């Protein structure tokens, strides 16, 4: 039930493919007509072969869905579906006694309830973070039954809440994986550079199980590093190691093979090393001033616009970012699958990672807060060894209020106590200093290392020309990072640059908007909205949006719009400028 | 806004056909990202003709839906849809000044918000009762814009609530009508026999408008009747008319042409006359003891299984009930469309009419009660001149509790305060006196004219054999009425009479269940469940249910299953024994 | 109307995006009720703006389809659809006086008929080869109307004919492009090594237009080559160039920038250089013995399984082939899009390219032969400069008749007269020498450089064990190339190695099939069937096939089956052996 670091390097067996499914809008499979739980609900996975008895379902003769994936793009009937779908899987597994077996979900949106062989394993909320169950003692010989009740109903108190600008993709959206472990295993570990110290590798390791005190060995063959330690009685041990590793950067994404070994377990990883700091309005990677030439990206696939989960999906999206000239990607509005981060790390993209605290969250709900902080904790726990990640962001656009402020401040501080290296960000509130002159105004900026905010001058705030008459001033000399900007266009739809939603309008906007960005003092990062057209239920212009937010520089069908090349040209100037 | 009696008889213009529509699952057209209402939402019906300005919708180029109709059967994507769909109609209408104009919706499930020319007319909850707006002063020349925002999300506090065994059919489910009235018009009237008096016609008439005191004439020509009264300062007048009409019966459903005429309006009707009362365990219609040879019916069409609304739909269903031997039909679980009631009155079926107070209603919620009572009032107000209805039911199966009893007693009193003639029913709690012997035990019965209850012996309570070892007894000596019973079968699926869901099992069930009914002391009525298979989201056996409740005696495709003829044979004998 | 070389390098304007469409199954848009052509059919693209007159259509208010792409996966209703769909596009283009403008279709399946502003430009048959029209003198000012009548009806006499094992993907399956040319332009050109000579570049260039005698330069800067020549009265010139270019291989796919300029035009290109020949049972690339570690690939996308067309599609597919350990890809069963071939060229994959001459072609129909030979000519003319293509194939599996022999012989002779460098292959008739001993017996073999054939021992011919019971011998000392082999499995479906369609069966099948391949004297190449599960209308096992051929080593969802790694291991050993 605790997070497992680097699942892909473990002893894994996939459960993916196609599973039997039951769409259950009124949750008949969970509650009876009194609205109470009942034995004999669908969790029992009872093949309906004796027809002298009465039951109301039969996984064995029902329809399939693919796992992993959203359900919305797999059947017309499921496009808008919000509610419960039951997934069932049968599998066999041979586990020698003493060995341990875990069931890992990369992600399930939004609530998952899980049973093995008719016995409840647990419950998860939050649709974008992994979770594990140990099934060591519940495995049976022969056929095992795995049942997952998945529900994506919008909940006022959820994270996110009843309103948002992206599709409500339900289902088992990321791979489902079995993991075999020795009785005491390497559960967690941290291997990064010490804060601001390019000559000190530091980290720790965490065993799990009963034989908690063991000789650990950390190997980095290419750095001639062989460090030994012994975990204390809590299965914990820390270390410092002197080394001068080649530093990861976007232009040389240097990664090192790291091998961890205990007396009873072992695991390998790819880990690069860098430092990241603020100095006034400057952002410093390995002590050099950099500009973050970024782009924002939803976890949505090329061509057919389902939930992304694979390396193929990551590679195609990033290869567009590459052509766009980015050295940075913002992954909105939630933690993406581990393959996106790994592929960004491999190709040399810095990363902004993020939780879906977004619009009208319930700031007074003690449960809502626990939810969001759990997501924050899990986002950082999974990716803490990914050096291309330099910004953690604890909030998107939010209405201002004292409850909001106290909520986000708790997240910001918690982020800082988990990762004293990377930069903490959040979407800050904007204020008019005097006409034609804008600034930021958020008392949460004291817990942030950057001045991050969204603005849509020229699309939602005025026509394009208004980018020509807006300017920005700041009362603090922290690096300024604009996390969203842009506007919509349908690829192939042409006309006057005054005609909104044409490629021509969007091109004119990006020209003028870039000129406005060139005037902003302290500007050190931008990630326009967005790389690719994506699904939203808030976009209803027929033949133009068709349930798609059209602010992509690339169409959902991979076609580069005219505005793609405006941003591309600017990023070329910027690359030479900071070279 | 007040109800209008006998809408079909007024000066009517149909707004039916195909309307433009927008599916809006997050309610973008009503709320903004702050979750606040905003001017400029879709109610403004603003055609998106000037693309220099930004807008997120356009009715003019969007998709159509049939009106009337559920949306669920019209598009695969809407099959499961729960949430907001916007409808938009354009129309012209010439109103001679002084004349008034009303907008009548037969039904909209579940919440309707209505606008004319960008102005809100009001809001309605309750998906099976009609409602009106006066649009006399809002009509413009040329094109008028009617926008209706329909939402069918299940609400915990709603009536019905978040669980129920029928499809959540959203949309504008019954015809939409323009009614023109004189400045002062006959709004409402009542013309029926006096309680247990086959020689006294009583009634009243109610005007609406300024000319409140008028001479009123009531003409029943075939009876050689003409009473001429005059209305008070409220527009109200009552009357008593000694007459010896031919009384309506199922075998001879006599109806009279009735003509009302004030100084400034007239309106005709077809009304019949009959007496109805209980005498001990007997039900007496026109002083003669009858048995209600009945069958239950959902408001759902033959063959394609959409929401029924037309005279054609009613006729097909009723001619199945005719062939079954019925003299009675129970319309579940809500007020059906008027066409259905009228068709039943004309062919000769007594009717049971009811409201969707069903399972876990929020008994302690005062708005919930107000909703249910409003639905009660609207039900009785519309049909009070329909002589063929003899039972109003205020409740279906509900849990046992004090709040439920208080709630249901208030409805039962209200029903009685609204109609002194018809019988009041409700699904009562049952109890097992001794093994094999059951009874009713429910203090609500004290407020009811019958012992009415649902029982599914042989389907939910045991296999078919258990019907042979269950018997009933009753303390109170009222007529006993079983409003639901039966079990499921797929037409064309055959096997052993032991195999559930074959035709042979359902036949065996009905044969044993009928012998059980024949041992029930005081049995006066049976409306078995059900006439035609119907859509339910709680029926998930593949290839057998497929989201259909299969307890019809007739398939959803009009095929008579074997059990149909069992019940038909008993109903033939009941016709003999009660002649 | 003639072919144009290197379309992507010219001055191009995409017409892609979404077009208006009319599904027209009875070709009402083209015939009247007399089955005769008629004026005012849909080719006239006449907006229905005057409802005083009668017409049966209106593109302006009809539905969209994405272009490029198959229609089948864009709507449920079009999945199986065979027939006509009208595509309509409006566009503007500013063509300076004297310049020429061409409409280029990458491909349309099967029959395309094309109109600009109501005038027929012409017709094309054959679904996988590009075609052009000149619209220089038809372009009008302002709004131009492009109408394409697309029909994919299966025709007995067509190429392919009424039966084949892949989906009938209809539509404008590949990009549509406007190409602007000077009044006299470089239409075609050839630049490659001379046969077997590592030290000699040969080639030619062809002009189109009235200024036919011009000075042409060919520059290859990295080779310090600058050749000037002058064209003759036919616009033709040939050349020879002593040079020692770095030779292209899969391991080092070196490409040279090549620049061509005449007096009025210029075009650049990327072209590699290699020699290829057979020597006995040996295939020699740049005089080195190679094994073709191949995989077959249909032109179908990962994940959603539409018609592939983009570099994104090719890269993902080819990336799987790279992980498999391939140095070679067979593109079946027709010419793929040019993106696929360029990406194989750039990444390092030798290529097999072929035409859809397949199963029961009408060998005696002269129009059928002309069609097949046109497809051959278009295939070779487009890719003659792609050094990575080393094999052209003029036929897949065919029946064993004299007319077939004549038909294919003429194809094989035409291919050789078009290209004397590349190898010519075709799937050859097999025969049983004696029990357990197969061979090839096909007189066509005289005209082919390799002994190429398909065999599915262990899937269609026996169980997996029969691979152990089969051996091969050949009378002729030519390299043996098996173009297809394998069997089906559903990813995630697990069982005994004896149960067909499990991953275990396919894995066992591949172990014993590879061992059979190890015993084949002369084996110089294999391209197993197939890389990725693909759609097929002859694959009907529910839950297993569901209209997919399951013989992929990769699921249609990117998942590597167990058998993938069997082939991967053998290719790893073949790599070391042929080092
Ligand atoms: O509408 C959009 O395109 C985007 O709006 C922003 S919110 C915002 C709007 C105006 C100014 C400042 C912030 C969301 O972050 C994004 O998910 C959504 O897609
Ligand atoms: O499940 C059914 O077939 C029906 O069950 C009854 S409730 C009940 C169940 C068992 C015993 C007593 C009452 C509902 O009135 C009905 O709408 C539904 O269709
Ligand atoms: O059935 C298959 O999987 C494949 O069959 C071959 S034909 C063949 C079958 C048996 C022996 C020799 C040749 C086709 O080339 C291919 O398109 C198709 O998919
Ligand atoms: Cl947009
Ligand atoms: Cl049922
Ligand atoms: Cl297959």
């Amino acid at each position: 039930a605790p997070q497992i670091m680097n699942v892909s390097a473990r002893q894994t067996t996939s459960l993916d493919g196609q599973w039997k499914t039951i769409v259950d809008p009124f949750e008949n499979g969970y509650y009876d007509y009194r609205l109470k739980p009942y034995d004999g609900g669908y969790a029992q996975d009872k093949t309906y072969s004796d027809k002298t008895k009465l039951q109301e379902y039969d996984f064995e003769t029902d329809k399939l869905l693919f796992v992993p994936g959203d359900w919305n793009t797999q059947r017309p009937q499921l496009y808008y579906y919000e509610g419960t779908v039951w997934y069932r899987k049968h599998f066999e597994y041979s586990l020698q006694p003493g060995k341990r077996l875990f069931l890992n979900f990369g992600a399930v949106n939004y609530e998952a309830i899980v049973w093995l062989n008719g016995k409840r394993l647990g419950r998860h909320i939050g649709g974008f973070t992994p979770f594990n169950f140990e099934i060591t003692n519940l495995l049976k010989e022969g056929t095992n039954s795995l049942v997952v009740k998945v529900d994506n109903k919008r909940l006022p108190e959820a994270v996110p809440t009843v309103n948002a600008d992206w599709w409500n993709f339900g289902g088992i959206t990321r791979p489902v994986t079995l993991i075999e472990m020795p009785a005491t295993y390497i559960r967690d570990y941290y291997v990064q550079l010490a804060k601001d110290d390019k000559n000190m590798i530091e980290g720790w390791v965490q065993l799990e199980g009963s034989d908690k005190e063991q000789k650990i060995t950390l190997d980095i063959p290419e750095l001639k590093v062989k460090k030994e330690v012994t975990t204390d009685a809590n299965g914990y041990a820390s270390f410092l190691i002197k080394s001068k590793p080649i530093l990861w950067t976007p232009e040389n994404p240097k990664l090192y093979a790291v091998n961890l070994a205990s007396e009873t377990d072992k695991v390998s990883d790819e880990i690069g090393f860098r430092t990241i700091r603020t100095e006034g309005i400057k952002i410093l990677l390995n002590d050099k001033e950099i500009f973050c030439r970024g782009i924002s990206i939803h976890e949505e696939t090329p061509y057919y616009s389902g939930r992304a989960y694979s390396k193929d999906h990551a590679h195609t999206l990033l290869s567009w970012a590459k052509e766009l000239g980015c050295n940075f990607v913002r992954l909105a509005h939630y933690p993406h699958n581990e393959e996106m981060v790994r592929e960004a790390e491999r190709m040399g993209f810095l990363v902004w990672s993020e939780i879906p605290v977004y619009w009208t969250i319930h700031w007074e709900n003690k449960d809502t807060y626990q939810n969001a902080e759990q997501q924050l904790c899990d986002m950082i726990a999974r990716d803490k060894n990914r050096c291309n990640i330099i910004i953690w962001s604890i909030a998107n656009e939010t209405p201002h209020s004292k409850t909001r402020l106290t909520f986000l401040s708790n997240l910001a501080n918690k982020a800082r106590s988990l990762d004293s290296v990377r930069l903490i960000g959040a979407a800050m509130e904007k204020e008019e200093v005097q006409p034609g002159v804008l600034t930021v105004n958020d008392p949460l900026g004291e817990l942030l290392d950057i001045i991050s905010f969204n603005e849509y001058v020229g699309w939602y705030d005025g026509d394009s020309e208004k980018c020509d008459r807006v300017n920005w001033t700041f009362d603090t000399q922290k690096p300024v990072f604009i996390s969203e900007l842009g506007g919509g266009a349908l690829y192939g739809h042409h006309g006057s640059p005054k005609e909104r939603f044409t490629e021509e309008y969007q091109e004119d906007l990006y020209i003028r908007h870039v000129n406005m960005l060139k005037r902003i003092p302290g500007l050190a990062g931008t990630t326009p909205w967005i790389l690719k057209d994506f699904r939203s239920p808030r976009r209803h212009v027929p033949e133009i949006q068709d349930d798609f937010n059209r602010k992509g520089l690339v169409s959902d069908k991979g076609q580069k719009k005219k505005a793609f090349f405006v941003l591309q040209k600017w990023y070329k100037e910027l690359t030479e400028a900071y070279k």
